[PDB]
């Protein structure tokens, strides 16, 4: 099913009691969404699907680009197909900067508003505010306010601190600001992208350093803050530029809360290598040459499609094993 | 928007009376869909976007592969993005033979019911029931009793006499018992796929060869045993197979009432072939060659997936051309 | 074996008697040249290999790009190979104009002078001058300054009047002259490249627009010139531009006294067909993909240039045919 | 220039005496013949060209299959081509089995044994007889009458003891019976492949494992028998299966007397590589797509072929480096 909002906490509040996480899959289309839950259940885990703005645009197709359009029409996909599945689904929203809210996270928001209203569960489970380019106070004013109406919709609401490259590097004041504007999770659930390094898209596995140690130390300074054993992990938080990490990096990060990873490079390759490769060996069918009229059967999209699909979602279950929420799915299906 | 019940009786009457036609197009994917909807509009034209038991199956994904899952998720996303239109667009399923019935046309239907019941539309506003392997009197015994739960529901009956090719050759008999056992639409509103030499597929423009008297001789036949004017048409008739059709042979077919052609095959050599030509150009950047990391921006779905959209809007374009319903949604917004 | 001299003439001369042609087809390698014999083997027909200069120039190597040196290796491999066929092979240099005869043709001309000589038969069994682009009292004054020296050298001259597109369009003072200049072969055989709206290359079928009457006219100029009857056909024609050619414009051709049909970019689609299909179809196995190290098998250049060469042959057997040489070889191999 | 037979021993007497070593490229074609002159020329370094007896067979066409054919048409092609090279170029045969020697290596040597009687040079400046598959006694038999003949006609012989794999592994006694049957040089030059785990093609970096101490002892047995300091080198060594291999297992072997390196693998995927590049990205030009007629520039075999030719001239500079031959051809062109 798509994870209710109760469940939704309940996922997170297990991910980072047993320090493992769960992926966060950019998604673009029904194939990426089938991709992605198949993943997840093949994984015996639960996931998140997540839509950037360009993905969402993308989902409205050429004739609309309309951000909340395509939000809400993958969305509404998204819940049917969930529905057939033994593990939980959450659909969540990706980076959104101060000059899309109006246009992307509060109309989507409002729509649950409207739902919780008439006694439903909330469209999406979580949005993402991402004012890492703004002031760090203005940042945090924008959250304050955002996390009160997620929290009324039952939405958890992502936030981030530090820019996430494609100064990296999350300071020790914006932590601190960051507990005393919005506490830890008494207020309303919250997530945060606290920057450590991370890079948006995959490099030569030499070239991304991440500072796992930056999470380490915003752990203490907020336990310190909190009045809390120097131990505790008040915040749980969220991996951006997952794609072309290495093992242990993910590891390390696991060990200081991050309850969530997003990955979208790497199960982007996925669905595109077979695609690749199914054009070139078949070439003369998918192409009408010398005459001849192709050969439907392998033109037919869903040729290709379904072997797309079958590859990302192997690269799905991967990412479930490298963040240990594979076989932890909260509907115990084993 | 989706085409309402009414509107969609009046778009076929319109089509009918004035010997044109609207495109029903094979889609499987948010993406298709999209496709679809932007040639429709680009057209000035309204439309008919269809799901074929194998493209709902495929529609659900390899962890489902559930038909009225996929149909109706497919249905979800189509009604969200619909609205954002300014032409009518009707959904439709198409070819369901005697073992699916159970497991796709049935359940459908039950959920339009349903819905109309709490005062609103049905979900899909046509159905096909392809009885076409069984004999003519048990073929149209089924479609009776369809077509009583079809017009309960506000929706549109399909039928098939005759085979489609992948004999061929509605016979005079048949077309007098369907006239005896549905009337001319007083007792519901249905379209009829007769068959006359149509192949499903594209074959070298010379094979397939296509008897269009044969839809005037069944028009007659009818006009006969209703007793009316020898030129009437009372059948709305189906034309499966259009991809690789002559314009000629187009033209000819609406002269006799065909006011709905089906096309899948061109449409869906009209999206791979850019994504072919994207992987070819781009080799390099696709594939992880010689200790390289491919491209991102060239392996993002999106990237040729834009370009299989707008060219299968294209193709949607020139069927709306061919069929002369181009410029006349029934919105006018010219 | 290689053309003698001898057997040259009497090829030339027995294609004229009885209306038929031998196609030159351009050779820039081993393979290519291999190609081709094995094609005039394959269809029981002599032939005739060309070098162009940029051919010439290719087949010295990037480290070396002179005409004579390439020409040179290219007729040494050629001999040694066409000693194993039991048909004729015919060596010739293709276009050479004013500012290339001093490192081109008068070169390759005085090896073949020497060789002769010493008693031994010249290297080329013909040369092309091509003086179209100068007047044609200049173009006839080198021709018969080069006939003189190429006849002493056991040589053909092929000259050109009228420019092969890439006006067209030979004139009666130009047929005229040349009669004037050279005689009818008492002086030395020459075979003349009239333009007739000849172009270069391939194009849309329709596209190329021959006036083969132009030849009909310009050996009726000719007999009336020699004081011979009104049917002689005094000059042995040259077809440039073949490829693309219908087969009735070629037959036409043929019935004034074209003896030689040059083909170079019909055999070029024919040689590189397959080496394009085999990329695509061994994609991952030409190129170092995901970390693997590809498959040498697909790799090694005899993998797809034994296929190119192969098609290459099929194509100068469907010369051999076009042009009525098949199967009417000189050494009556049957 | 052709290496006279005085000018490659020499260079096979300088590099011995200062550890460096050829590069023995395989060779099939004009093309490759270019490309490996070319880089010799490059590395300001000689070198020695190789043909097997499949590149032979290849060389004389799909009509003849004829090694000797094949390896006299590419013999006389590289004489032509090499004499404008300013560095010295060495012709050898590679493998040839005994049921092979009546059909390539001695038919080749009668050849060259003629041109000598005559006061010239011979065709091929060394043969290679491979006896790996017989006993040491019959090889060895076989041998020591072929370097006769060699020595009378000038050229070099190369011998093998051991299987180089696609036990290898050469024995203390075969390099004793090698000295005993043979000498050191005073009977005729010869070259020893010696196997010392040595494997032809390329396989992941880690696999194949060489052992070049059997070469150091190879040497220290020979050097025992001829009564001679510990350190002296009396083998001439031949490395075969060079391609794949690491630079530090090159600089071991030539540490121990390896002279000659034999390369095709790399030679092959350096010459393929851009073929296949260029096959992608001009997909729509190489081939006739959608009714077009493609586009002649690029399926020009010569448009790919001197991009293939550069490619693999770069690997053979590589080659030259490795082996410590580039910038000492005994020419001193600097
Ligand atoms: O903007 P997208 O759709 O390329 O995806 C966004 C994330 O993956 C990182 O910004
Ligand atoms: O079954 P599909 O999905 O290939 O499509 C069905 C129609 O296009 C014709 O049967
Ligand atoms: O110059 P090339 O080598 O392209 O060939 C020349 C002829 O085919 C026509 O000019
Ligand atoms: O037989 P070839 O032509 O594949 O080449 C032979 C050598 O490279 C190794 O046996
Ligand atoms: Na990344
Ligand atoms: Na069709
Ligand atoms: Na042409
Ligand atoms: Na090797
Ligand atoms: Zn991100
Ligand atoms: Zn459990
Ligand atoms: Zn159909
Ligand atoms: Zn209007
Ligand atoms: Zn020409
Ligand atoms: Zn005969
Ligand atoms: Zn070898
Ligand atoms: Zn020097």
């Amino acid at each position: 099913p798509i994870a209710t909002p109760e469940v939704y906490a309940e996922m997170l509040g297990q991910a980072k009691q047993n320090s493992y996480a769960f992926p966060a899959i950019n998604c673009t289309s029904s194939e990426t969404v089938n991709a992605a839950i198949k993943g997840f259940a093949d994984a015996g885990s639960d996931g998140i699907i997540q839509f950037s703005t360009g993905g969402a645009e993308f989902g409205s197709g050429l004739g609309v680009k309309d951000m909340v359009t395509g939000a809400v029409a993958l969305a509404e996909f998204t819940h049917v197909i969930a529905a057939k599945y033994p593990v939980n689904v959450a659909l969540h929203t990706d980076h959104c900067p101060k000059d899309k809210l109006d246009s992307y996270v509060r109309p989507l928001l409002a729509i649950s508003a409207q739902r919780v209203s008439k006694g439903g569960n909330p469209l999406f489970q979580s949005h993402m505010w991402d004012g890492s380019a703004v002031p760090i106070d203005e940042n945090l004013a924008i959250a304050q306010e955002l996390l009160k109406a997620a929290a009324a919709a039952k939405i958890i609401l992502e936030i981030e601190i530090g820019v996430v490259g494609g100064k990296l590097y999350t300071s020790p004041e914006d932590f601190e600001k960051t507990i005393e504007a919005l506490g830890a999770g008494e207020h309303g659930k919250y997530l945060l992208a606290a920057t450590f390094g991370n890079v948006h898209g995959v490099y030569k596995p030499g070239n991304v350093k991440l500072r796992p140690d930056i999470l380490a130390q915003g752990q203490q300074v907020a336990a310190a803050k909190l009045g809390l054993p120097a131990d505790a992990k008040p915040f749980d938080f969220v991996f951006h530029g997952g794609s072309g990490s290495l093992k242990s990096e993910i590891e390390e990060a696991l060990r200081y809360g991050v309850v969530k990873m997003n990955v979208d490079t790497d199960t982007q390759y996925a669905f595109t290598r077979p695609i690749a490769g199914h054009m070139f060996t078949n070439y003369d069918g998918v192409l009408k040459v010398d005459g001849e009229v192709g050969v439907k059967k392998v033109y037919d999209p869903r040729s290709y499609l379904k072997k797309a699909e079958a590859s990302m979602s192997q690269r799905v279950v991967q990412a479930c094993n490298d963040l240990h929420c594979a076989g932890k799915s909260l509907t115990h299906h084993h």
